[PDB]
């Protein structure tokens, strides 16, 4: 897929960021991740992002992340598929390298490793990533990779692979001005770990999707905030914002990594064994997976047969 | 008025934080102030608030807040007059009730002061200011004092004067959970110190006003963005962000505290005679005025106006 | 006393800050505070600071606070008494003349109001408070007041009464910057909230004393924490770290605003009626409570 | 060496962490690189860091790091070679593993990538790494990875190869609590990134050395400040710290990773072929090169 496609499939819904599942042994699972990326493919996200942050992408080993991107390609249909990319610059363009050659549709390029960093440097940085593929390159404003409107402009002026801008900051400041210098040059992704309590603002800001990490689970439920929002039918995103987002967040605000805890723990209890996460994370507990079971509630997958005798 | 006539003027278009005029010996200028009130009335806030933070607070004896809003109501008109209010709550009650007394049609209460506080404390501390008056009383959430949405729901089920809500703080999460819970009990105020960067945004949030602090100066220009804004017109906002506000920004950014001392400047070059500020703020170098200046362009006051 | 007289007091043994008192209605309680302050002085800190953070001068009405330096320099005898002082600087300088009057010794100058202020900002500030009394004067860096090496020096060379310097920062980079620059120009009195935690680290810096907030409910811990500290007896000092105040910091850690509020409850353990704290502050809970009287233990008075 | 021979030298002096020296084209320069360290051993620091932070790890491809550390190994004498180590799990424990497999005595193991964890998460990534290899590891708090002590406490009664402690947070409060706990069960570390203006009150939180980074290009400087601090001469560590390291912050706070990047172009100073930094870092400019040339001055190695 060339840039200017994937551009176009950005701007086209909803955005998906599949947990990675590990076996109990820790291993990428690709049959039961290949079973819950069909499933959620029903669910008709235009993009799909595999090994991305809510993919543990910064716990997998660089020669695992291409297999997974095939993995989802295989079931994926008519889904575009981007891929995670990050860290400094020799490791980010062997990633990007791979994963174009088992077919992703892009990269999206996640902070370099540890250290702040100039925004001159930045630029060199990402310049060198984009440089590297043919693909399309999504940046990734968070954390320790901030980039400011004017470096930004300078790297869309000389990578013309570069078409995608996702926030994690939520500087509304910044990202605002951001929309304001560069227009349709980009498109603009919501990307805080829960974006539906975002999503509203920043559609003001300029940006009219996001990554749904909760779509991983209730997908049904994060389609139709999705079209609320597109349909400024605002009683029924506050409606789903009061009776399921911010109980999520009072389960995620529970412990850090969470954000991604919560979100794999969903995809277990609607019948997807995706397993652990892979440590420094941690899992919830089996009081706070119970806690998710019931707020999931009418929109369970299945019913469970729990053991039991007489 | 009353608290629910307060509200209702909140929520009738964009706010006015007008600076506090001082001489060359800092004393406070209410000649000069009530004269830069009256042309500011005439671009039709329906609220101006008198010693909030653009009108540096922070820097006022409280015997000197009341004088303040004594002289901006004078020249007010129709215009209703918010006071500033502030600090623990012992003297933000000797505060409050002292402007009520000069006809303050409200209070914002700005953060108490230094001390991080915990949730059932901030609530006590509000609790008591808004029972110390009967005019309407605006939460401010910024800094130390960032109320969460239960806790001012609490406040909101035993305050009724509790009226309005202003942000600071910059975080959509928090106040879209704050808009989603309390719906049209508050009437909700974008205040971050240069409010127009956020406007839009905070649209979406539940928020349709906002205190423009560059109103000061360039009060044309700020009612254009407003109007802009409610109207939808995005290519207008956008034009006036890019060709004003990032600008301004860059200009504000260069030293602490100048989101009030630019927007002084800014009144001074524009001929009202708003003295310097009070320290620990300091005023803009000459080489900063002259680019605050050249910003202006344009939007100068002009003699034949 | 003269500003080099409290200089030299300051630098003469381990500082505190005495807990306010007040009733049930909040109001300062006089008796009960000057009964406090004066078992302090017989454990023998040559200065306390009345009305200072753990004094709750950020929930103090301004002319509260000569009120309340009065009642300690009634029972403070030997003792030097600073005076709190703060906010912006026309608030400033009114608190700062009006405990001059009632015979403060000098002042600690806390943060102004709400405000980032640049540098040349905070030597406004700073330099006409100095200017407005003849007692000595301390500057405090911490939140929204942090002075660079370079504006203090320039404050010092204008400002002769400007005679110490608090951290509450525990920005070690800075303070050892600052005490380089300034030498013996300054006392250096080390400032955090519960100051035994940095004690040993702040000696290397170049600070000998600092304010020991439980010293107001546990003096003799207090003082031989310090004796040992400045006798270089480490696993003195490490025993009642461990003992003492990394217990004592769970349970101050179990709320914002408990570095007042624990010390607080400590006070009206030892019997002293400190009465609570004032919004926006909380008292700690019944639960809390015994904590902090089980952690006392055979201090008890 | 074991892991109780290495916590020995890390207890016997100044530590080292030398810039890795990159060709024109940002590839490992080893010939450089061995002319330097060999050089800097000249000056007897006991334990010699390859590829720390000043060092660049976070711009190595984990395949670069066993060559730098095999080259440090040839000229570095009798003295002990760390390596860095660091990221998720699975690469650190690769990294970890062939840097053992190349003589490394032990690893310096930096943070985890990106996220934000529960100190229980630490735990189990840590301990994973430290059960990889029967090497020394040194734990570096900072960033994204903050031990508290008790998380510590419980990885040192579980990993007995684990026998460092080095900080980066600043955070005396947490560091004494620390060395308290834990006493000499670990040597601790100063890892500030222009350590000497923290030395000296480290000393009392139970530090005593640390990382020079400036050692890189004026070791002798370095090794005077660090004599006079263990020798409790104050007036000889204060008037380096005003003379040297005061206007060395002055350089090094005029732009984000500048703490490295000053670092190379002072190695870059006194004739080493030390090269460019790796983006995301950039080098000083020639203003500022001019301002640090200035600063070594009577320290030059050469003209």
């Amino acid at each position: 897929m060339d840039p200017e496609q994937i551009k176009t499939a950005l701007g086209s819904g909803l955005l998906s960021f599949p947990v990675t599942h590990f076996d109990a042994e820790g291993r990428f699972a690709a049959d039961s991740y290949r079973e819950h990326v069909e499933w959620l493919a029903g669910y008709k996200a235009p993009v799909l992002f595999a090994a991305g942050g809510t993919g543990e992408f910064f716990s997998l080993k660089p020669d695992e992340i291409p297999t997974i991107v095939a993995a989802a390609k295989e079931v994926a249909g008519e889904t575009a598929i981007v891929s995670g990319c990050g860290y400094g610059t020799e490791i980010a363009v062997d990633i990007a390298r791979s994963v174009e050659k088992v077919g992703a549709d892009g990269i999206l390029l996640l902070p370099h490793y540890l250290i702040d960093a100039p925004q001159e440097g930045l630029y060199a940085h990402i310049k060198k990533v984009c440089q590297s593929v043919g693909i399309g390159v999504m940046v990734y404003n968070r954390d320790n990779s901030v980039l400011q409107a004017d470096t930004l402009a300078r790297l869309c002026d000389e990578c013309p692979n570069l078409v995608g801008f996702k926030d994690g900051t939520g500087d509304i400041g910044l990202v605002r001005q951001i929309t304001a210098k560069m227009g349709d040059r980009l498109m603009y992704l919501g990307g805080m770990p829960t974006a539906e309590l975002f999503a509203e603002a920043y559609l003001g800001a300029g940006f009219t999707t996001y990554s749904s990490a909760v779509f991983n689970f209730v997908p049904g439920l994060a389609n139709e905030f999705y079209a609320a929002l597109r349909a400024g039918e605002r009683a029924t995103c506050e409606r789903i914002l009061v009776d399921f987002f911010y109980p999520f967040m009072a389960i995620r605000n529970r412990a850090k990594g969470y954000a991604v805890s919560a979100v794999k723990a969903g995809v277990r209890l609607q019948g997807f064994n995706a397993g652990p996460v892979r440590a420094p994370l941690k899992d919830l507990t089996n009081e706070e997976i119970g806690m998710l079971e019931a707020l999931i509630g009418t929109h369970k997958r299945k019913a469970w047969s729990h053991p039991q005798f007489e």
